């Protein structure tokens, strides 16, 4: 079995030639030559196997990938795995190998404002599907955005995809949360558990300032300081939107505050398309149930050029937490059995 950069990558024999990619927390990324289908793949190896909770990311990321089917949702192409749960250490899941990701090419391109548009529909069509799952993604992120030579572009990474509960949302202030920071919405610090669908929408809110700036938009560097990056820019929420927030350590959180006032986009992004920008807003509106919903932003002025609602599919349906890893390993021996 052949080895990559110190440890096995054991996909033979239909994939040969392998390069190593890059890495994550239990496992390589490698782009390898398909002996059956003639094309370079990507694949990445997942040790998951002694932890409840990689287990769960893993089995999570798997079952929602194999059911659904979109163009801009990365596909699992194929799942090597030993053929019995005793020999089974490791699995790898086979994608379509994407030249970049959006992290990646923000680091060095400057975007046109027509690759910002394509981009953008492309998020909000893939979103759309999974949101008609009935599934948040809840870790949108230039780095969970691949892309291909042609510029198509796929969302990846549903390890921390919940089906959405907009009945318990509520928490208290300053509850734990596991996402990436710089795109977390302001309620999760206030009174949300991210359970709703406009969670994603401020993800991708913040995704379209950062394309418009190559920088992101709210680069908080602990848990409440993102609170102050978004309230810096949006300004201090009128007394309506307080009044939605009955918790009252989150509400008097926000009273405490000195007044801040609105930073205008066009002043922070003063080379964007006005259209952009309007849109932008109404993704990062601060109320969440004020916040527009993904076919709403696909309906938007910004994207004309490209919204066409019978070209932008739904999911033909809709989509637990606390059990041993053993089962978990069981579950994704079983969940991997179509590929043998
Ligand atoms: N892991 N790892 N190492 C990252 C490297 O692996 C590349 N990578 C991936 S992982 C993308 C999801 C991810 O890790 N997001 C980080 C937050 N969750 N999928 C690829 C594919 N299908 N084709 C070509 N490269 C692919 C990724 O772009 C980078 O180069």
């Amino acid at each position: 079995p052949e080895m990559v950069r110190g440890q096995v990558f054991d996909v033979g024999p239909r994939y040969t030639n392998l390069s190593y990619i890059g890495e994550g927390a239990y496992g390589m990324v490698c782009s390898a030559y398909d002996n059956l289908n003639k094309v370079r793949v990507a694949i990445k190896k997942i040790s998951p196997f002694e932890h409840q909770t990689y287990c769960q990311r893993t089995l999570r990321e798997i079952k929602i990938l194999l059911r659904f089917r979109h163009e801009n949702i990365i596909g699992i192409n194929d799942i090597i795995r030993a053929p019995t749960i005793e020999q089974m250490k490791d699995v790898y899941i086979v994608q379509d190998l994407m030249e970049t990701d959006l992290y990646k090419l923000l680091k060095t391109q400057h975007l046109s404002n027509d690759h910002i548009c394509y981009f953008l529909y492309q998020i909000l069509r893939g979103l759309k599907y999974i949101h008609s799952a009935n599934v948040l993604h809840r870790d949108l992120k230039p780095s969970n955005l691949l892309l291909n030579t042609t510029c198509d572009l796929k969302i990846c990474d549903f390890g921390l995809a919940r089906v959405a509960d907009p009945d318990h949302d509520h928490t208290g202030f300053l509850t734990e949360y596991v996402a990436t920071r710089w795109y977390r919405a302001p309620e999760i610090m206030l009174n949300s558990k991210g359970y709703t669908k406009s969670i994603d929408i401020w993800s991708v809110g913040c995704i379209l300032a950062e394309m418009l700036s190559n920088r992101p938009i709210f680069p908080g560097k602990h848990y409440l300081d993102q609170l102050n990056h978004i309230l810096g820019i949006l300004g201090s929420p009128s007394q309506e939107d307080l009044n939605c927030i009955i918790n009252l350590k989150a509400r008097n959180y926000l009273l405490s505050l000195p007044h801040k006032n609105k930073v205008p986009w066009n002043r922070l992004f003063p080379n964007a398309d006005s259209k952009a920008l309007d849109l932008l807003d109404k993704m990062l509106t601060f109320n969440p149930h004020k916040r527009i919903e993904v076919e709403q932003a696909l309906a938007h002025p910004y994207l004309e050029q490209y919204y066409d609602p019978s070209d932008e599919p739904i999911a033909e349906a809709p989509f637990l937490d606390d059990l041993p890893k053993e089962k978990l390993k069981e579950l994704i021996f079983e969940e991997t059995a179509r590929f043998q």
